């Protein structure tokens, strides 16, 4: 099997549907990866993940270095092993969720130092020990160590921030060409920054360029910024990205956010909202989504959706899982979540589908009638 | 199929192995049933509790007539339909549970009026309303509404708490007797009391037995009375009980209190122990249980236990759960769960095989000699 080979089979507009084939599987493109933050992807088994549809899943640099460390995870065979799951992960390098959820940080040209929001204790994060980390976990996609810019910034204070970030992402690619077991058996996406302006939007694809990727996501977003302005930096910042590369959106997002994103030309996302939602009663539907626990649903015998293809939806009633999430049951929990998955995997289907067979545009109009009726 | 036939296969002493057939499937005996108090048996999914070998659960008029309540189940389609399990259910009779978990009660000759642990409204319980109750439910198996005396008691307090319990066995005959679809697909178990006194507990068999039941249960044990109390008052209690009927003891227990009941002629047990103190972090093994949360356990790789079939041993290590429950992950408690419940029904299925084969009390000896080594 291939270590990375993306290959694009058809195209509308700017969206394009196709394959990433690597050792550990094949996966298909537009993709939705669940977040496993924990090593796990909350209240899942990896086979019911692999289910609902997933291809890969994504898992956190920050997260486990903390608990259970790098080391033990390489000690006990790697991530995989690990927590059962032998499909692709990509892990997201720490520089995010550093920022995110640590109490007190100090920043500087080598790295980020910082405490840990479980216990207090003092860390360490750069480009070089996010690779080796990444590497320890035996990621199969390794994130760039990078800076997410704060929303809003100025212009200069994005641009030494970018600036910042595209250095990084040089001792990225060196961290990782080090390593040779990686280099062969795993792949390496650059992370664009410069907040909301062209012109830096364009230094940082630039500078990615020059040092070459397998793969190129859009950072900074989904810090804030909403909807209209979100894919206003999308507009021109996706094109500014090798065409025949990955286009990774980080943190996105809602389903109409991706939908938009995909006319837009990225190609994988991944977000908490399905598990994380699912988990405190939404439910989303071809229809827009739903709060289960509202009273209207105590009676009702219908599927969570009257179209999807779940193993929950064929099985259990909005009313059995109503009643399950105001009690506080795990397995309300468990069956919520197994459906919001699912139901972001059936809409990456759908525009592979709609994409491959020249009808996208007509699956967004009528996605987006219904979904907001 | 038959509404209730037992059968029993084979004899070792007092032991005894055989099966209870149903409209909705067999029981084999000795038999642990899972507890599902508020429909769900807490962490699993009905397949993975068929998969454990469980052939009945457990289900609580107290808990389930307070939420979702017994019409809405039965306008719903009854228990079976509403939570997705198609095979028998047990439903306690709240005689023990109004006393156990409500805020305030009132006792009476008619029954017990109470105020409910959610949310101080006001409710009543009797043999009539149990009985109804457990038919909108569509119980399977019907318990008698009786009442639980406190231990200790004084001999006196004991025999009138007994004879009450012992009218309201007859309240729950005519009640279940009238409802002729229950009568046609249901079973019907008498509860005996009389504390820990030998006298009591035989004008309790003699009253059940009077009156005629398809079961009888043991009530009155697992109060804090501790096991060489409880195998005490088994050892002349149990046959008291007609031989040619089910044996049930109410809220048993632990592996070793499973064995000793069954060396005393139990035929059938429920606990919250294997889910709820999986949840906790403690896994049962034949070398005893272990408490998994234990740093001892964080690096190591196999299985929770060395020997048991259960699909969580064939793929996760002790390492990788114990991250899980450290972590507070929903995963944790799935795993934990489905382990211990498989575990249990290990023990039952050891159990009957070594009773039919005649080899039940070297099977005990040698479950000791390892468990408590
Ligand atoms: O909307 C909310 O926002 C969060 C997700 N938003 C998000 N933006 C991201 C940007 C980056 C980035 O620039 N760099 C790296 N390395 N990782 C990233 C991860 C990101 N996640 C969720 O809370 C969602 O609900
Ligand atoms: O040991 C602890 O004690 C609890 C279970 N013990 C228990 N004894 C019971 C007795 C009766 C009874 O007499 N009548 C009816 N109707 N139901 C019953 C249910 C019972 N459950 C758990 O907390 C266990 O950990
Ligand atoms: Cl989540
Ligand atoms: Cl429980
Ligand atoms: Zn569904
Ligand atoms: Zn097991």
């Amino acid at each position: 099997r291939p270590r990375f080979s993306f290959s694009i089979a058809a195209r509308e507009g700017k969206a394009r549907t196709g394959t990433i084939e690597m050792k550990r599987g094949v996966i298909r493109t537009p993709a939705f990866m669940p977040v496993g933050t924990a090593a796990t992807v909350k209240a899942l088994k990896p086979e019911t993940v692999r289910a609902t549809g997933a291809d890969i899943i994504l898992g956190n640099t920050y997260h486990l270095m903390l608990r259970p460390g790098a080391e033990r995870i390489a000690k006990l065979g790697g991530l995989h092993s690990f927590m059962g799951w032998d499909r692709p992960i990509l892990t997201d390098s720490g520089g995010y969720q550093v920022m995110s959820l640590s109490s007190l940080t100090k920043q500087s040209e080598e790295g980020v130092t910082f405490k840990s929001h479980l216990d207090g204790s003092r860390h360490m994060l750069s480009p070089e020990r996010s690779i080796e980390i990444q590497h320890l976990l035996g990621s199969d996609i390794v994130m760039a160590f990078d800076e997410c810019t704060p929303y809003p910034a100025t212009p200069s204070r994005a641009a030494s921030s970018m600036e910042r970030s595209m250095r990084w992402a040089k001792r990225s690619r060196d961290a990782f060409d080090s390593r040779k077991e990686q280099a062969e058996n795993a792949a390496l996406f650059g992370i664009q920054q410069g907040s909301v302006f062209e012109n830096l939007r364009q230094q940082s694809a630039d500078a990615l360029a020059e040092i070459g990727f397998d793969g190129y996501a859009v950072g900074g977003l989904a810090v804030g910024e909403g909807q209209d302005e979100m894919f206003r930096v999308l507009d021109f910042s996706v094109p500014m990205l090798p065409d025949d590369k990955p286009h990774y959106l980080m943190g996105v997002g809602k389903p109409d956010d991706i939908v938009g994103a995909v006319e837009r030309g990225i190609d994988m996302f991944d977000c908490v909202l399905p598990t994380r939602s699912g988990r405190n009663g939404q439910a989303f539907t071809w229809d827009g989504p739903i709060n289960i626990r509202n009273a209207r649903f105590s009676e009702d015998l219908k599927p969570l959706d009257s179209e999807c293809h779940c193993a929950v939806c064929q099985k259990w009633s909005r009313a059995y899982i109503h009643h399950l999430i105001r009690a506080g049951e795990i397995l309300g929990a468990m069956l919520m979540t197994e459906h919001n998955i699912a139901f972001y995997q059936q809409l990456m289907q759908k525009i592979r589908d709609s994409i491959s067979e020249g009808r996208f545009s007509q699956f967004a109009q009528d996605f987006r009638a219904r979904y907001f009726a």
